[PDB]
């Protein structure tokens, strides 16, 4: 472990930094007791459930479709029978709700303690009912399960280093739907952002979990935000990650 000091890149955010690189398996750490403490993943998860599905046959390819119903919603790329590339990329809750509630509890359960998944905790499968949004809700979304910015850099690594008993045909459908464009050629990003508000202590659970390719190295990473801030979001966190690569990472 080395201890890092990238608040420069936070821009006067509250938050923490980790960077794996397993060839010599040591971690870059910008707040240890933030990196350590678990959160709910939110969005983040879908990296997993995307998984989930592919393994069980709920989903086969980046085209795979849910079968959209018709029901209306704000987002007009939701209002659509969306690829799971789109899905993915969009954060379609609908697309992942209607996805995980296809598998058994059983299965999530040993898949999660196989992995690592931070607590594991799946027992409130409908999620944080209180917050009214209904069928908008699940385990992974402010609500049982939680796991810590070092743990998804741990199950990260397991995934994408083939350690798993996942298919290797799935986690490349994964690397495809999660590579982003970060207007520079010579490193290849690949995440998740995630958004979340932690109504019990009042700060954001603000994510963005993923790995970096640059010249034979590979990094796993996870930055995340619990600022008391409203406003910061998923992909506000995912600019402060961008930059964080961009000048300590190239």
């Amino acid at each position: 472990v080395n201890i890092v000091d990238y608040s420069d890149c936070f821009e006067g955010i509250s938050g923490g930094a980790i960077f794996c690189n397993t060839k010599n398996k040591e971690y870059n750490i910008y707040n240890k007791e933030l990196i350590e403490t678990r959160r709910s993943p939110c969005s983040t998860f879908k990296i997993v459930s995307t998984l989930i599905g592919l393994e069980k046959g709920v989903i086969n390819s980046k085209e795979s479709v849910m079968g959209y119903d018709g029901t209306d919603y704000p987002n007009k790329n939701w209002n659509k029978n969306l690829s799971l590339e789109e899905a993915f990329k969009e954060s379609c809750v609908w697309y992942y709700k209607k996805l995980i509630n296809k598998v058994d509890a059983k299965s999530v359960q040993n898949i999660l303690d196989d992995l690592k998944y931070g607590n594991c905790d799946i027992s409130e499968w409908e999620g944080d009912l209180k917050n009214g949004k209904g069928h908008l809700n699940g385990f992974w979304l402010e609500s049982s399960l939680q796991i810590s910015p070092k743990e998804q850099v741990q199950t990260m690594a397991k995934i994408f280093e083939g350690d798993t008993n996942f298919k290797k045909e799935h986690i490349n459908i994964l690397r495809d739907i999660m590579a982003i464009d970060v207007n520079d050629a010579n490193i290849n990003v690949y995440g998740k952002t995630g958004t979340g508000f932690d109504e019990k202590n009042k700060r954001v659970d603000a994510w963005f979990v993923g790995m970096l390719e640059r010249e034979g190295d590979t990094y796993y990473f996870a930055i995340k935000s619990d600022d008391s801030n409203k406003e910061i979001t998923g992909p506000k966190v995912k600019e402060i990650a961008i930059n964080i690569i961009k000048k300590y990472y190239s």
